[PDB]
DNA sequence: GCGAAATTGGCACGAAAATTGCAATAAATAG
DNA sequence: CTATTTATTGCAATTTTCGTGCCAATTTCG
């Protein structure tokens, strides 16, 4: 709530930031954006217009992300550059022919169902339509399939056909027998990706666990499929699980050293920095140790994402 | 202090991988 | 019945991401 963003700020804040920042949202809708404009905010306060707007464009980059943003487009354009950069093109495009209207792909109808509109369910899209589902009790562990329960439909021409049958329904039978074969093939493949999957992620859909890392090449490698097929299964394949309904690519991930997720690896850094700590390479040592060989400027570039203004400057 | 080893960050290049465009084959519909 | 264009599998090329290596710039220790 408004509690946890408090103490947050007192974190990296200093200064008018932390004085201005607690006074700063006493202006909310109950769906986390305020009614009265920087213009008003200034002259209650005795600050300008320029410390403002300065710094709410800071205040909303801190967990729970996107507080203060008045448009829910800028929560949405927020959530775009803060969390997937990767897609970044592609997802605000999407913002922009929506506003004025317009349809959209069922990839991209999925791509935006990450998004979040406002801060407790809220989202923008949910799928009327699941590909797959996936479930764990304590008990292990349930995938039904969407295509299990699918069949030929009979088109005009069987049902029409009635009107030498004893021959005709034969070769109807032959084409249908075939194509029924290879459809379930085709779901067959389904099945064979998430129990290898489940055997590495069970933690994440489950509870406390987070993403281990899967590779394409991993998996296509462990079956019939290539990665040039599998690829676009997970694109156009959705999945509903426990927590969350997921579009199937957000189980693969890559992995450094004998781990690990760019996430879980993160972690660690920040966990080892809990004037006499050591600065860079130092610390790369205690993980090779630890049991993951890293390199000693890559444990610099996880240092810069995460804060950590120096290990040296941590001394000082 | 002076010199040598270093912390840190940059420009980037390379490797492992993923996505999309291409072509071949099996299929369906129309003439 | 044959031909054309229709879609799926497999292959190749390109772009994509993430790590790491070295050198330069500022620093610390012997």
């Amino acid at each position: 709530e408004l509690e946890e963003l408090q103490q947050n700020i007192k974190l990296e804040l200093e200064g008018k930031e932390q004085e201005l920042a607690l006074e700063l949202l006493n202006y909310l809708n109950e769906k986390g954006f305020l009614s009265k404009s920087v213009e008003e905010i200034s002259d209650v306060l005795r600050c300008s217009v320029e410390e403002l707007e300065k710094v709410r464009q800071k205040v909303l980059r801190l967990e729970p992300l996107g507080v203060c943003s008045k448009d829910v487009w800028e929560f949405l354009e927020l959530q775009i550059e803060e969390i997937y950069p990767e897609e970044e093109e592609i997802l605000k495009k999407a913002l922009r022919d929506l506003k004025r209207g317009k349809k959209l792909k069922p990839e991209i109808k999925g791509k935006l169902s990450r998004l979040r509109l406002f801060p407790s369910a809220e989202k923008v899209y949910t799928f009327a339509k699941v590909d797959a589902i996936i479930e764990e009790e304590n008990g292990e562990f349930f995938i039904y399939l969407y295509e299990d329960f699918i069949d030929i439909d009979l088109n005009e021409e069987y049902w029409e056909l009635y009107k030498n049958l004893q021959k005709e329904l034969k070769e109807a039978f032959e084409r249908y027998e075939s194509i029924r074969k290879v459809l379930d093939i085709r779901r067959r493949n389904l099945r064979k990706v998430l129990e290898k999957i489940v055997e590495r992620q069970k933690d994440f859909l489950t509870g406390k666990g987070s993403l281990k890392p899967l590779t394409l090449r991993e998996v296509s490698s462990e079956i019939g499929i290539h990665e040039s097929t599998l690829s676009r299964i997970v694109n156009s394949k959705y999945v509903k699980t426990p927590v969350g309904t997921y579009s199937l690519r957000t189980f693969f991930v890559r992995e450094s050293a004998e781990g690990l997720t760019q996430g879980e690896l993160m972690k660690l850094i920040k966990e080892i920095v809990e004037r006499k700590p050591y600065s860079d390479q130092e610390i790369a040592n205690i993980l090779k140790e630890k049991g993951f060989k890293v390199a000693r400027r890559t444990v610099a570039k996880y240092r810069e994402m995460l804060g950590i203004p120096s290990s040296r400057e941590r001394r000082i």
